[PDB]
């Protein structure tokens, strides 16, 4: 066959959820790091990018852009997208809420500086009052180890990734959600995830000021 | 099975793409209009909104929130999500680019007054240089009447819907893109879509200042 090839810059950004999903599925991948605007232009000029943007993933003869297109494909291929159309609907509903919260956290450092205090507070309010309660409620309702179908799915993976980012933001926020804490523990002990969490995997660190500036350069924003 | 029931306010907003897809599929549906913050609060209190937000669609016993979850389910249910995983990947890539552009357009009236003109100019540059070229290129690649698999899919529907919104912004934007023009025409003449475009359907008008203010009251922004 061949290893999926992930085109992005050397940072979490919009590619990190794909790294998590592939790693969780046990799929070895290669990365080709964009180091400059000229590298990105080369991808564009070569016809690699449908909308002149990355992430792009080379997989199974396709050149897929758009995070959701990439993740949907990987999830379906590796049986992490539930068993039927109704389980998929629960998965999609859950992971779109996850993606909303993740997007708020992702973009926080590019908030206008004058807006940062209020928005961080609103993110924390939403975690405590909206998102964490929603997921805790799902887990409490069925009492099962996984979010959907009593079986590992992408929803468990995407959620637990987000829990690591929320921990980085403020380690107290999960304190009143024992079922989310338990899910974090369980999923982090699955062999593929536990390996990804260990030093040496493709897992990327928090984006520092420098890495963000590098993004600003490469992507012209 | 129940008739799908769409919960939203009486406007396009985030529910319009669902109205388009159900109508195109020939699926009869009902709408219950949120008229006040109090109506929204009742749906929230009563447990029907996973993330305390609408759109919400009651379909097949589910209370589905998140537009992409709703659309993914409807598309699968009505054979508008292609015929295999690789077709779904093209569809997803295409409709995510459509959603990106649609989101820019949706949010224009909520731009700070002094940023709006520049935002519109940027949207127009993206239409002409990024998005319309990408979709024209797809249509020219196979020369067929539909974007994917030589068969109607959700991609054709979401795209043509967007072409109507672009027309409202500036009827000149499509002028250099004859294949998109022709898709607009053909999809608009499909019996179901034709009927949806005619008066007295659930299709919603452009949101005016009065409807935007109602949104501000109901959703408290
Ligand atoms: C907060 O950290 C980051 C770092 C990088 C990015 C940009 S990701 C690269 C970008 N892709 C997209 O915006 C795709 C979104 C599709 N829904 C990109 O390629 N930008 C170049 C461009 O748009 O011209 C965002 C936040
Ligand atoms: C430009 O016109 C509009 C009109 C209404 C809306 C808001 S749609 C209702 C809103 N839902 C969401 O934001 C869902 C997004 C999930 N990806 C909502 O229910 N707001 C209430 C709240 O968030 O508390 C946005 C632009
Ligand atoms: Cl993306
Ligand atoms: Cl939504």
């Amino acid at each position: 066959a061949e290893k999926p090839k992930l085109h992005y810059f050397n940072a979490r950004g919009r590619m990190e959820s794909t790294r998590w999903l592939l790693a969780a599925a046990g799929v070895e991948f290669e990365e080709k790091f964009i180091k400059s605007a000229e590298d990105l232009d080369k991808l564009r000029n070569d016809g690699y990018l449908m909308f002149q943007q990355v992430p792009m993933v080379e997989i199974d003869g396709m050149k897929l852009v758009q995070t959701r297109a990439i993740l949907n494909y990987i999830a379906s291929k590796y049986n992490l997208y539930g068993k039927d159309i109704k389980e998929r609907a629960l998965i999609d509903m859950y992971i779109e809420g996850i993606a909303d919260l993740g997007e708020m956290i992702l973009l926080l450092p590019v908030c206008p500086p004058e807006e940062k205090d209020a928005k961080l507070a609103l993110i924390k309010e939403k975690i405590k009052n909206r998102y964490f309660p929603a997921f805790e409620k799902v887990l409490k309702s069925h009492g099962q180890d996984y979010l959907v179908g009593n079986k590992l799915s992408r929803a468990d993976i995407h959620l637990v990734e987000l829990l690591y980012y929320v921990e980085e933001l403020d380690s107290s926020l999960i304190s009143s959600f024992p079922l989310l804490k338990a899910l974090k523990t369980r999923i982090s002990n699955l062999p593929t995830v536990k390996k990804f969490l260990q030093p040496g995997s493709p897992r990327k660190p928090p984006m520092d000021e420098k890495s963000l500036e590098e993004a600003r350069k490469i992507f012209r924003f």
